[PDB]
């Protein structure tokens, strides 16, 4: 839907979490496709080493494709998995650090002192407010959620997935009120029972260090205004910088991958040069063929017709349907168990049946 | 080697990071061992489908063990990876949050106001200290490093890998000094030029909410001591609680795994019942054998002597040394390329050579 550059700590937290979740989903995806290919290759290997000579030859070209696809997926999972294990940690820490920053900017309250016993005096009942940073744990409410500034875009469209230059500061306020009128305490002490002195601290996600501004607020008797001090915290920013760099590394690695989706459709095998090269090797008069196609395309189509029907129309009937009829065995204590290759998914059992078949000859 | 229960935010931050790294390194080792077994199995498959009749039979039992080892390592990698995908992010978040808590507890400084122009008056030169929470980014210094409270023990010996209870509080200090003597401001205002009012905030990792204690410090004229307010922040603690649960779930899954190290030593194959069962299947007169040993142990030993020398003493010479001499080919553009099975490590090339071999018969 809408994915826009994050502005607030809460927005950047969700965005960095979404990024990490995206990369993990792509990785899970490549691993599932890898498993699908090796599952196919094992079944084809049982077919390619069986005693059905017609099925034996028909299994070899699809086996070459399944093995290439498997290996490629495996290499791609390794590449993506390597990027993930070197960078996703920095994303997890970034989301947490941004979330804690959001906590800090929402803290409020103050401390207030009222004069007691005399002008400018402080006694046992002088603390009239003390809720500074009393907080209840809540989840950060996303700001402008309709604008989707919390949503992540894996393509980095318009280069928008950038982090703000955070620089957390403590903004300290001091407000002296002489009481009675609205004036400060420049010319009068805090009046007994009415004079007030208020302290607060707010954390801001971005700011600049700066000394107190009492020169413009307490230099004369006038309406009371808080004097502000801004001190650089130098927390959280560096974790968010590292996270930005890491998300950029991950984005580039994960923006593309060549792992192919496992399939039994003939049209997906004909797409493969390994398939066609092996068909010529297995069925033509040149067992040493290295070409992906024949000089006359009709020659290849003839080899395909005899093996899988014209234009591969009998691909399922001649290959997968015959593989389903096989009954290789695995050990089962003192006896054996016949595998049903149409539904068997345990590579341990398939590997065992293949070994037992090769030892049966 | 020395690992103890963590006590400070900095210690617990390092312990949680060590945990995450340990689990990732164990998962990486499982993936390495899986890759070693499938590499071995592919080479044994080339031997088991080659034209050397003696090598063909000698490869099958080791192939059965290799495929079982690979499938078991794949299952354990899946078990460990599922646990890691569900929990390591919480460890990463815990380490960062504890590190940020370490930052917060190190923040010091204060705001100081000095009376100017008269007793209890505040003018443009009244802010005489303003360094509250000025901080430069530094790495947290591990406290009591010789105790090893920052080190993680993956065995959880004596149940020590427990996180402390965290409950961060803001402890606010307010100190009034009348000036002249050491007394507070109960009976006198801040004296001109000498009376001071000091305000500070410290974050503590553990604490309890408590209202101001002016009733015991500002109730009479006496030596000045700061009045304290303690307010509960309800930040960070929940992340650490969730990280502790996550670490316990990961510990249980990662404390053991059955993925075997790939090996070419006969002594590692003789440990496998699959290996011995397949030997009897391939070399005895019972092609349908399902027992892992013969009734007379000497019978199995005679089968081993025939294939791999007495007690496997010729295992390398009859198996691996023979695989090193095979020269199966892969496609190399318009021609071919012979693989050296002793050094080849690309599963794409080995799979292709296997498929070409099977299509060559
Ligand atoms: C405030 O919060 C911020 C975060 O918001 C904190 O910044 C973070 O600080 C982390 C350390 O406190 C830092 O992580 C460290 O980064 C360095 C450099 O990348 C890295 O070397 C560290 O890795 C060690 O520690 C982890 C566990 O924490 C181990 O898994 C790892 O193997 C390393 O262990 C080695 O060093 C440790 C000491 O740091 C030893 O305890 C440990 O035994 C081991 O020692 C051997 O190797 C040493 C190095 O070769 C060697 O000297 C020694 O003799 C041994 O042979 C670790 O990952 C974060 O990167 C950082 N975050 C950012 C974004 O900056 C900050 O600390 C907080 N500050 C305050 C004041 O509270
Ligand atoms: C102060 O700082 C604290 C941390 O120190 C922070 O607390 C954390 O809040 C965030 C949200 O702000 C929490 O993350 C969310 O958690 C909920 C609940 O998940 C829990 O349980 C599930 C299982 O059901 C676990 O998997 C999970 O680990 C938690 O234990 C999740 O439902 C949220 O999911 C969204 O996460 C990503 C976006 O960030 C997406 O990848 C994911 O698909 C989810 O998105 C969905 O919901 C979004 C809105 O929530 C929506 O925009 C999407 O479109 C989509 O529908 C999320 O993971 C985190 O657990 C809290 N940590 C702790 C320890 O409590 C406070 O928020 C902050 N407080 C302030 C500033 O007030
Ligand atoms: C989508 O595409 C955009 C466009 O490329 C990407 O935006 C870039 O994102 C990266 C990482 O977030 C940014 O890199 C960071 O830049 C910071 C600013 O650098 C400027 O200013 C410094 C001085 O302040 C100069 O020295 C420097 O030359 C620049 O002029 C740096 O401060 C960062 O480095 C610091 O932190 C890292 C992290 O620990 C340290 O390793 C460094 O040593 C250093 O301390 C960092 O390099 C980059 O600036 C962004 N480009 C633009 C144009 O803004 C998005 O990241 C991308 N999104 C995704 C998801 O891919
Ligand atoms: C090494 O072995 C030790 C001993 O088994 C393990 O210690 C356990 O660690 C777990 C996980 O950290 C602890 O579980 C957590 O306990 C918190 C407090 O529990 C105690 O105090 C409460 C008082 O409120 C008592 O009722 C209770 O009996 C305990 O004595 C809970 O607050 C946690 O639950 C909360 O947070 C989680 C996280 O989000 C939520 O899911 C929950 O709903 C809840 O809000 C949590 O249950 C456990 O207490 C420890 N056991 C003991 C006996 O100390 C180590 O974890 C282990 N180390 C490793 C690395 O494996």
């Amino acid at each position: 839907t809408k994915a826009e550059a994050c502005q607030t700590p809460c927005q950047c937290s969700h965005q960095l979490r979404q990024a990490a979740a995206h990369y993990n989903s792509v990785l899970r995806e490549a691993e599932r496709k890898t498993d699908g290919h090796i599952l196919q290759a094992l079944k084809l290997l049982i077919a390619a080493t069986g005693n059905n000579q017609k099925l034996q030859a028909a299994a070899v070209a699809p086996l070459a494709t399944a093995l290439k696809n498997w290996a490629n997926c495996k290499a791609e999972t390794g590449r993506l998995g390597t990027a993930a294990r070197n960078n996703i940690d920095k994303l997890n820490a970034g989301a947490e650090a941004a979330a804690i920053l959001a906590n800090l900017t929402k803290l409020g309250g103050k401390v207030e002192l009222t004069a007691k016993g005399g002008n400018g005096q402080l006694q046992q009942d002088s603390v009239t407010a003390e809720d500074l940073w009393r907080n209840t744990a809540t989840e950060c409410q996303i700001e402008e959620a309709e604008q989707g500034r919390h949503n992540f875009d894996p393509a980095n469209s318009s280069d928008k997935m950038k982090l703000p230059k955070f620089n957390p500061v403590a903004k300290i306020g001091i407000n002296c009120k002489k009481g009675g009128d609205t004036n400060n305490c420049n010319a009068n002490a805090m009046a007994q029972n009415t004079g007030k002195l208020q302290f607060d601290v707010k954390i801001e996600a971005m700011g600049t260090q700066g000394g107190n501004d009492a020169a413009s607020k307490w230099e004369s008797a006038k309406a009371a205004e808080p004097v502000y001090i801004t001190n650089e915290l130098n927390i959280i920013a560096k974790t968010l910088e590292s996270a930005g760099v890491a998300n950029q590394a991950l984005q580039n690695e994960f923006k593309q991958n060549s792992c192919a989706e496992p399939s039994e459709e003939y049209s997906d095998f004909s797409n493969s040069g390994d398939f066609s090269r092996q068909i010529i090797r297995s069925y033509s008069n040149n067992k040493d063929n290295e070409k992906e196609t024949t000089d006359k395309p009709s020659d290849l189509e003839k080899l395909i017709e005899s093996a899988y029907g014209k234009n591969g129309a009998k691909f399922k009937e001649n290959l997968w349907d015959q593989i389903d009829k096989l009954s290789p065995t695995v050990n089962k204590g003192e006896t054996n168990e016949k595998l049903n290759l149409k539904t068997e998914k345990d590579i341990s059992k398939l590997g065992e049946a293949l070994a037992r078949q090769l030892g049966y000859i």
